[PDB]
DNA sequence: CCGACGACGCATCAGC
DNA sequence: GCTGATGCGT
DNA sequence: GTCGG
């Protein structure tokens, strides 16, 4: 639909969802708000009572309630006091910084650091992770248009077939999807010497070349299959130098190849979606295999797959192309 | 009334 | 030293 | 907080 259709109640929704996961840690309330947020945006009509909402799956009595004290009123008395409390807004505040979660956030502020100035001035307390993620703060909210995308994986793809010309790599995420604009990069990375029955330094390879010719900048966390770090474009010319993005590597088995190059292309309202209608026809399907549910809810072996269509060809589905798994 | 609610790799931490 | 738990991002 | 056992 439109966003000014239910804008002012989803916001509300997704304020409110933030709260529990960062000042609360209700992490289950967090998702329930979200939930409720996401059904809402997507009916096709301006709500007029509260009650019209809990029609709605995933809306129950205490949203519905919150949106009658919202449609008269315009706001919420339990919202515009959490937001003018200087610790709760400033525990939501610090769980921006990738590294620092909810309980870390709490932390800083029951010490008396509550501001980005007050983490730059005590950057010994922060771990590596958090002064990564504090040292871009910035660009780690940026959004990255499918024209750099499409140069950064110019050099992935490169760099990749130049280590091992049997690598095979794969940007997925948004960016395969289609999406003019997207929040990271997720490469996909596989190579017949690694499957499921079998060197430790497949992804240190590639990784480290990419380092080499100044493509990574910064590592966030690095073990045998997964990686995830900073990444810059090389300057333009005259041109103002690009903003650091972030970027996920993941080392998977060939036979576990296309179960992952689904999952990670998403979306992952998509994904939750196909693993029901997976459920429905009798198969459970992870980021790692598809398997047959038996006769009790046992699990066979997982079955061949070769292609992203060959899991299709399981739960007897036509395939949808990347562009159109929007949801 | 009450439990499920998504699950895993990696970094640091609690503890032996 | 080690194992296991917890926090974190996703 | 919502849904459902
Ligand atoms: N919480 C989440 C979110 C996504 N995923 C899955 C499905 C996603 O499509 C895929 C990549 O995650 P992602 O980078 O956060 N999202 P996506 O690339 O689809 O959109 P962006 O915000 O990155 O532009 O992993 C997940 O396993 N757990
Ligand atoms: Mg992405
Ligand atoms: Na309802
Ligand atoms: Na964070």
């Amino acid at each position: 639909p439109q966003e000014t259709l239910n804008g002012g109640i989803t916001d509300m929704l997704t304020e409110l969802a933030n709260f529990e996961k960062n000042v609360s840690q209700a992490i289950h309330k967090y998702n329930a708000y979200r939930k409720a947020a996401s059904v809402i945006a997507k009916y096709p009509h301006k709500i007029k009572s509260g009650a019209e909402a809990k029609k709605l799956p995933g809306v129950g009595t205490k949203i519905a309630e919150k949106i009658d004290e919202f449609l008269a009123t315009g706001k919420l008395r339990k919202l515009e006091k959490i937001r003018q409390d200087d610790t709760s807004s400033s525990i939501n505040f610090l769980t921006r910084v990738s590294g620092i979660g909810p309980s870390a956030a709490r932390k800083f502020v029951d010490e008396g650091i509550k501001t980005l100035e007050d983490l730059r001035k005590n950057e010994d307390k922060l771990n590596h992770h958090q002064r990564i993620g504090l040292k871009y703060f910035g660009d780690f909210e940026k959004r990255i248009p499918r024209e750099e995308m499409l140069q950064m994986q110019d050099i992935v793809l490169n760099e990749v077939k130049k280590v091992d010309s049997e690598y095979i790599a794969t940007v997925c995420g948004s960016f395969r999807r289609g999406a003019e604009s997207s929040g990271d990069m997720d490469v996909l990375l596989t190579h017949p010497s690694f499957t499921s029955e079998s060197q430790p330094k497949l992804l240190h390879q590639v990784v480290e070349q990419l380092q080499k010719v100044h493509f990574i900048t910064d590592t966030l966390s690095k073990g045998e299959t997964k990686f995830m770090g900073v990444c810059q474009l090389p300057s333009k010319n005259d041109e103002k130098e690009y903003p650091h993005r972030r970027i996920d590597i993941r080392l998977i088995p060939k036979d576990q190849y296309y179960c992952g190059v689904l999952y990670f292309t998403g979306s992952d309202i998509f994904n939750k979606n196909m693993r029901a209608h997976a459920l429905e026809k009798g198969f459970t399907i992870n980021e790692y295999t598809i398997r047959p549910l038996g006769v009790t809810g046992v699990a066979g072996e997982p079955l061949p797959v070769d292609s992203e269509k060959d899991i299709f060809d399981y739960i007897q589905w036509k395939y949808r192309e990347p562009k159109d798994r929007s949801e």
